């Protein structure tokens, strides 16, 4: 069955692997490990965007934000591009997603404010859309780099998936906001090797990956049937047999997401 599948998989990378996928009208919930912790990684930049969304008017996207040299301090291929001319806020959503750009993601949370640099806020904002169990303690890069099994900044594919499904397919957001929300994810540009590998290509598949140390690769997407049945996917690995310089393992996603493809077909 499914289980042995991932078991499988898992023994293939060397690492333990989660899936969720929530119930639907006519299928069961798909749950592997669903609630075990693991790394947000960059995963949490999607529901970043949504509370500072949420939090402000539509307008706000217009606004301004300028940093400098010492706030580039993780991957960032977008905002190293603009430092000199700053970027809008939705500039900054845009490559938090599209570029999973952690300059953006840091300065997002800044927007978001309050303590931890923004990552208090963070976690209210999951708070309130009943998520209790995931928790943001540190920005970009040290988020990436908890030790196996440490609690900070983790989330479960079980959680993180509710949590997407509320934003996207839910009303946590305005229609005009969660459209924003969904075509980012929509145009994401590092998610190729990820879930969307694993189904058809008359699927509709939007998402975010996140990899990280200890061989951390993730990936929540929300996708659509080509009849439009949404489903929403989380997969979230690590391989902490092989230490912080694990390679993450993308191929490992792509497999577990066909593994569901082929059940939700």
């Amino acid at each position: 069955d499914l289980a042995d599948r991932f078991a499988e998989l898992e023994r293939r990378y060397d690492a333990r692997l989660g899936v969720y996928v929530p119930a639907t009208g006519t299928t069961a919930a798909i749950e592997y490990r669903a609630d075990e912790r693991f790394a947000f990684c960059s995963t949490f930049k999607a529901p970043l965007v949504a509370a500072v969304l949420h939090q402000n008017p539509l307008t706000h996207l217009d606004k301004l934000i300028t940093y400098t040299s010492d706030d580039i301090r993780s991957i960032s291929p977008v905002a190293q591009q603009h430092v000199q001319t700053g970027m809008t806020i939705g500039q900054l959503c845009d490559a938090a997603i599209r570029y999973s750009d952690g300059t953006a993601a840091n300065l997002l949370l800044a927007d978001l404010g309050g303590p931890g640099g923004g990552t208090a806020a963070f976690t209210g904002y999951l708070r309130s859309l009943g998520d209790t169990v995931s928790r943001l303690d540190a920005e970009e890069p040290e988020l990436n780099r908890d030790p196996p099994g440490d609690e900070r900044d983790t989330t479960t594919p079980h959680a993180i998936a509710l949590v997407l499904q509320q934003l996207v397919l839910g009303n946590a957001l305005p229609p005009d906001k969660r459209a924003l929300l969904t075509d980012w994810m929509a145009r994401n540009t590092t998610g190729a090797k990820a879930i969307r590998a694993g189904f058809p290509a008359d699927w509709k598949v939007i998402d975010k990956t996140g990899t990280g140390d200890y061989g951390r690769a993730n990936d929540i997407a929300v996708v659509w049937s080509p009849t439009g049945v949404p489903y929403v996917v989380a997969v979230m690995s690590d391989r902490a047999g092989g230490g912080y310089d694990a390679e993450p393992r993308e191929a490992l996603l792509a497999e577990a997401a066909t593994c569901v493809a082929g059940v939700l077909a």
